[PDB]
């Protein structure tokens, strides 16, 4: 996976955004950016790649009126029960669900 | 923050997606969805809210050709040095930077 740096140049980071100028298949280049804020996490002082839950969890369900429940895989490899209250961060903003 | 469930109904979870029918300011309702995959993480079997790095880190820089370096806050409250190789997951796809 990855390996952008091998065929890109003029790379820069500002805040959470990576910008680089990269080779196209046909020759020539294109400059683009990617905002990494939501794809890199800071965990106890260490930068980590994301741990999106669907890649580690099964049997997602709504529990009650606001809880997301699932069975998720531990580092040891077993699935354990877990839940999280969606009311912590999901808001009704004038009729539309939004994260805050 | 959050609290959608207080003024929404007919909520459902399928996979990583929450769907609900929520009250608008003017009365009446709107049905919407939100894909939580990238806003909820699975960490060692436990669902957690995101830890986007910019909310915990300072002095982001490009180190060399492909590393993101920063100083990030530990649970204890001190900033420590950390880095992550963007080549792990950022690809040049025909001239455009993409996460994979
Ligand atoms: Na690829
Ligand atoms: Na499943
Ligand atoms: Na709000
Ligand atoms: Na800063």
């Amino acid at each position: 996976l990855g390996k952008f740096s091998q065929t890109c140049y003029n790379s820069a980071i500002q805040g959470s955004v990576l910008t680089s100028t990269c080779e196209r298949t046909n020759g020539g280049y294109n400059t683009s950016s990617i905002d990494l804020n939501s794809v890199i996490a800071a965990v106890d002082g260490s930068l980590k790649w994301p741990s999106n839950f669907i890649e580690a969890c099964r049997n997602t369900q709504l529990a009650g009126s606001s809880e997301l429940a699932a069975e998720c895989k531990t580092a040891a490899g077993q699935f354990v029960s877990t839940k999280i209250n969606l009311d912590d961060h999901i808001a009704n903003i004038d009729g539309t669900l939004k994260y805050e």
